[PDB]
C-alpha cells in the first residue's frame, strides 16, 4: 500500500498507461464505488450508470480524491482508503456516512482533459 498525503492509502488494482496523469485543474471521468471500513456500500456512480467528473485539485471532492486521483494514471484502477479527516470529518453526511468514517473507494480513471 502507498500511504499518501494525510494518510491515505492507494492499493493499485490494474494498470492504466502510466503516462497520462491528471494535472491540477484537469477534468477527469471516474466510475467509483464506495464503501465503509465494514465493506457496505453506500454509493457508486457504476449503479447510475453515468462516470462522475471534475477538476481536481481544487477542491470540488473530498480531500482524499484531491490527494489519490493525480496518482492514477488513465485506465487504471486503484482503491484509495481515506482516513475520515480527509473525507467527512466528524460530521459525516446524512444516511450514507457515519461520523469519524474512514471511506474506501475503488476508482477507475477512465479519462483526463
Ligand atoms: C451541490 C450538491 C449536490 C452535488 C452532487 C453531485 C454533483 C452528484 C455527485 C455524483 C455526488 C453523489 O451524488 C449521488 C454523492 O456522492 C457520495 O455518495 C460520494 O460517493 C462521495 O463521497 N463523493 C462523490 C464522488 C467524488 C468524491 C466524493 C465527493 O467529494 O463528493 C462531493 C461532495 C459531497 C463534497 C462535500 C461538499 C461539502 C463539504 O462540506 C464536504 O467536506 C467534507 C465535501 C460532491 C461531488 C459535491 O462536489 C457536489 C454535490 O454534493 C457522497 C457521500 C454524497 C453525494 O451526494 C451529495
Amino acid at each position: 500500500s502507498e500511504t499518501i498525503e494525510g494518510g491515505v492509502k492507494i492499493d493499485r488494482l490494474s494498470p492504466g498507461d502510466g503516462k497520462t496523469f491528471p494535472k491540477q485543474g484537469d477534468l477527469v471521468t471516474i466510475h467509483y464505488t464506495g464503501t465503509l471500513e465494514n465493506g457496505q456500500k453506500f454509493d457508486s456512480s457504476v449503479d447510475r450508470g453515468s462516470p462522475f467528473q471534475c477538476n481536481i485539485g481544487v477542491g470540488q471532492v473530498i480531500k482524499g480524491w484531491d490527494a489519490g486521483i493525480p496518482k492514477l494514471s488513465v485506465g487504471e484502477k486503484a482503491r484509495l482508503t481515506i482516513p475520515g479527516p480527509y473525507a467527512y470529518g466528524p460530521r459525516g453526511f446524512p444516511g450514507l456516512i457515519p461520523p469519524n468514517a474512514t471511506l474506501i473507494f475503488d476508482v477507475e480513471l477512465l479519462k483526463v482533459n
